[PDB]
């Protein structure tokens, strides 16, 4: 298994500043950070058809930095930005504002409670946040798994997920942020030359990979879901290993392809939920077998 | 009511080597697949591949739609459809002759399968001749984990049981899928008859109300069988069916497809222990179902 963390550029409800805040985490299974700094119960990562379409889109044209010889976020950021600009992924004048934002405080659950929650925000050409124009709303994950404050069976069952992170594993950080001056969604993927522990992550697991998903507020794209797909992709072994072994973007893309090719889609059905989802078992079992070819 | 859908494919019978359409699967909410032996497999929930859906969406968006078409024969539908394809630039004037004859080839069913010994994957040649696909063929997942039951064991003709669920006043849908390596791109034709007319092409005399004609060249990321399954599965979904009957343009059909996709749950590859499945595979399934029926006058029926 592996530990993956998802953080989003947000505006804190209190001071109204602009920080990064943890939204979900994986250790195979996924957990969602509630509005009150309380973790949602673990669950299987289901993804929207859209997030996989977009991920495939944005990755096929992604900026890839393999064996980046950096051990800091500032070091990675400066580098990722130089490649972005270079690949015409972003404009030269966006750099100063994007670096500054990427280097903000990367808050975690424990701070959420003190800050009095956090709000959705959009980075501007001045560095000031701005509420997104297009209508905002709590995700399915929050609506479904975030109605606790304390786990029903046990107020700390969610913490039990952390009990599954392997003795010698590495982590992945997925950063999701919106900037109004950006012309389109961009995907940045980095593999550190040597695993480095970053102060941006919740727990001290050495970081090996980073996904940076940035873009302007566009009507047909949900960045939280794009993030969840990226993280869920990294949480899959066959991919994770291809990610360790790839020597170019194409090898990663070829792997994303198998992941997609082995994903199962269960359209809207009125059939009895348990049987409806117990039906996937024999099918999934085969696709799972095909992935491991 | 629960529309009976049948999916047929342009195929080549092993013995005679002739071309013809052979029934591949049928739906009455649940899906069954025709085993290579002419034997129906168990009815199951339709699970679709991400690619069959992306392709269905791409083709539906540029789809040739004929609503309330005043025709009562497959041939009558074919001529109109082909004339519409050409006008909308889905096919060339030179491709009509070959595509019409093809659409009008024999439409065989399971019983015929046994008699023919079997059929083999085919591609329509520019000269109307059958040809083996260029890309290496393979057994579909459905034919693998469902079909091989046809022998009559502790349940004789149990899959027939699905036929028991066809409503007393239901209309059907025909999904025809075929590869013509001379077409320049895949194309989708969607037809809604002014009046449901029964057609010999269908296994059962249920009045055909809709048709999906998906034709094209062998292209990457495009399994025509799976694309067929996606269209037939879309039709079998209550909210889309009701939109398909109300639609007065392609837009309404596409809006419904959007909703179908929004409410679809993609379950990525991973080690499958039932306990770990249900957690999302229950409350999430419920939410997507609830969202799907939110604006539709339909009602979920287990």
């Amino acid at each position: 298994k592996v530990y993956v963390e998802l953080q989003e550029l947000v505006m804190d409800e209190k001071n109204q500043e602009l920080r990064w805040m943890e939204a979900a985490r994986w250790v195979q299974l996924e957990e969602n950070l509630g509005e009150n700094g309380a973790w949602g119960r673990p669950h299987l990562s289901h993804l929207t058809f859209w997030s996989l379409l977009e991920l495939r889109r944005v990755f096929t044209k992604g900026t890839v930095l393999l064996d980046l010889q950096e051990t800091s976020l500032a070091g990675v950021a400066n580098q990722l930005l130089d490649r972005f600009i270079f690949e015409d992924q972003i404009r030269p004048q966006d750099r100063e504002e994007l670096l500054r934002a990427l280097l903000l405080k990367h808050s975690h659950a424990g701070e959420l409670e003190a800050l009095g929650g956090v709000k959705p925000a959009v980075l501007t050409r001045s560095g000031d946040p701005s509420q997104p124009l297009l209508p905002q709303h709590s995700s399915l994950e929050t609506q479904l798994f975030c109605e606790q404050g304390d786990g029903g069976t046990e107020g700390h069952s969610p913490s039990g997920i952390l009990e599954k992170i392997p003795p010698d594993s590495e982590a992945t950080l997925v950063l999701v942020g919106r900037a109004d001056f950006l012309e389109q969604p961009v995907l940045g993927f980095v593999r550190l030359q040597e695993a480095a522990e970053l102060e941006a992550v919740e727990l001290p697991v050495p970081i090996r990979f980073l996904f940076v998903l940035l873009g302007p507020e566009a009507p047909h794209i949900d960045y939280t879901q794009l993030g969840r797909a990226a993280a869920t992709l990294m949480s899959e072994r066959v991919f994770r290993i291809d990610a360790y072994m790839a020597q170019s973007r194409g090898e990663l893309l070829h792997s994303l392809e198998g992941f997609l090719d082995c994903s199962l889609v269960l359209p809207p059905t009125d059939a009895p939920s348990e049987q409806a989802l117990l039906s996937l078992v024999p099918v999934q079992r085969e696709l799972l077998r095909r992935r491991y070819q």
